């Protein structure tokens, strides 16, 4: 007969990209769900015998790979770190997403603050320009969409010094998404915290904030150069990569690995 | 003359272990300083020219293709937890040490509980035995201490089914520490949540807790079939890889890079 709301929700958990099954072709949910079951197996046993690597993980590695090659330093900065930080980013209180840690703290939801005191620190000893990146966890209270998540990876890559054009930003985003494969076009949009940004899209999905600077905020952070930087959406990159229809399968989670289905 | 307690503590931030310099020879302070302070800036100008990798985000790669290829498969879980996995670990209210996330979450302390519900889920699709891994960040309120940070790195790998023994477990930890090149004896010890382990030291510095299964706590994890497993701290194996006289040289930090003052 006719399939349930819970039914073709299992269903969906089941089902993947590469699949091409109807739903509601009127077969029965009983062999639906066998034939989609037997396929997920069969899809983690192939991983398990294989591969054994996580795609967030393996991501990561291959994007630190790109940049250390062209000269980034890799930072791995605090997670977890002083709320005062957000004030002095300019988030007048969207600062309704931060989880906030036990009065003095926070979840950092970006990695610009850690990444411009670096930029700061590092200009006092190391030759013009100075560039960085940094790959890990950030943290924001969203409401439930099929491209947020509350616990999301981001990388951020910045430039001080010479070479802070437009021209150049443009350049190396170009270059990275080329070794990715992804296809995208820039759009110019705003933020609160930074001002204008190169918006990177792959579609109506935005890839990337890109900011040029100098910005006012720079005075805040002791930041007196020129700089560049952007900042991307590990879990975005997998979900075109693989053309899942909900983030969520590029997530950090029990829910799933790979995309495949743990509930089997 | 003599050094105040402010000048020893700032040469101690420049000092590291490779140097021969006498903080208490009589040299000013101005000589001792400046002294360090070019040996440092050289230090991370070599890095920046030539390596680039993060001291932890490098470990924990060479970690991951050591499991990886020895069949683990690399598991990358939530950070965020609910605040309920903490009472059901049998964390009876070290729970004090725990750093609560808006009412219901909480920073985990460990890794334990989502890699049990991974064995759990993973029993019902993969073929025995049974072998994951996770590296990440952890989080406990600790005293100030040589050993004790409050952001950490863990590395837990864990095993369900065959080859859950004693010896088998002491076997994966002497390839992995003689990987590493790390000397190591192992000792009885017992903790609240385990019950009785096996605790790896270099000296008298823990590097692993391990256990052998099962326990009773299996029960309340929906796990039922004999398991191995040890967490290890990633900044403690750096700390005696580097002979770092505080693990704070190891730690994410805007302060240090791979053990470099970033203060200069
Ligand atoms: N909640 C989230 N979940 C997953 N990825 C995110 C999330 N928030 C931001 N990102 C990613 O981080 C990048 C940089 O963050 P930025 O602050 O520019 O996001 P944003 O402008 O708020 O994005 P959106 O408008 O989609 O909410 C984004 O372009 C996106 O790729
Ligand atoms: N606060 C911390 N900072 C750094 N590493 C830690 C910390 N707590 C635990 N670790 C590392 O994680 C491993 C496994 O955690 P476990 O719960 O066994 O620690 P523990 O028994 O509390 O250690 P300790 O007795 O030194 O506090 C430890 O053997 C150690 O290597
Ligand atoms: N997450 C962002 C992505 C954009 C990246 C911009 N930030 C950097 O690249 O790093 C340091 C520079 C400069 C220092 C003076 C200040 C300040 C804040 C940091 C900023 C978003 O569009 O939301
Ligand atoms: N951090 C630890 C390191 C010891 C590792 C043991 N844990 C695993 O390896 O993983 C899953 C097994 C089994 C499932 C039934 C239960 C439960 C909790 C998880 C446990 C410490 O000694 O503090
Ligand atoms: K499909
Ligand atoms: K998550
Ligand atoms: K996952
Ligand atoms: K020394
Ligand atoms: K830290
Ligand atoms: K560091
Ligand atoms: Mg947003
Ligand atoms: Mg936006
Ligand atoms: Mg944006
Ligand atoms: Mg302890
Ligand atoms: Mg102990
Ligand atoms: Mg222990």
């Amino acid at each position: 007969p006719a399939l349930t709301k819970s039914q073709t929700d299992r269903l969906e958990v089941l089902l993947n990209p590469k699949d091409e099954i109807s739903l509601n072709s009127g077969k029965p949910f009983r062999e639906l769900e066998s034939e989609l079951l037997s396929r997920r197996k069969k899809d983690l046993q192939q991983i398990y015998a294989e591969e054994r690597e996580n795609y967030l993980g393996k991501l990561e590695r291959e994007i630190t790979r790109f940049f250390v090659d062209r000269g980034f330093l890799e930072i791995k900065s605090p997670i977890l770190i002083p709320l005062e930080y957000i004030e002095r980013m300019g988030i007048d209180n969207l600062s309704k997403q931060i989880f906030r840690v036990d009065k003095n703290f926070c979840l950092r939801p970006m990695l610009a603050p850690n990444l411009a005191n670096y930029l700061r620190k590092l200009d006092r000893a190391l030759p013009d320009p100075i560039k960085i990146f940094e790959i890990g966890p950030c943290y924001r209270k969203e409401s439930d969409g099929k491209e947020h998540l509350e616990e999301f990876t981001m990388l951020n890559f910045c430039q001080m010094g010479s070479g802070c054009t437009r021209e150049n930003l443009e350049s190396i985003i170009t270059d990275f998404l080329n070794h990715l494969g992804i296809d995208f076009k820039i759009v110019g949009d705003s933020c609160m915290v930074f001002g204008d940004t190169l918006d990177v899209m792959h579609g109506d999905l935005e890839l990337s904030s890109a900011v040029v600077g100098p910005i006012p905020l720079d005075r805040e952070w002791g930041i007196d150069k020129p700089w560049i930087g952007a900042g991307f959406g590990l879990e975005r990159l997998l979900k075109v990569k693989h053309d899942f229809k909900n983030i969520k399968r590029a997530a950090r989670s029990g829910s799933y690995y790979n995309g495949i289905s743990t509930n089997l």
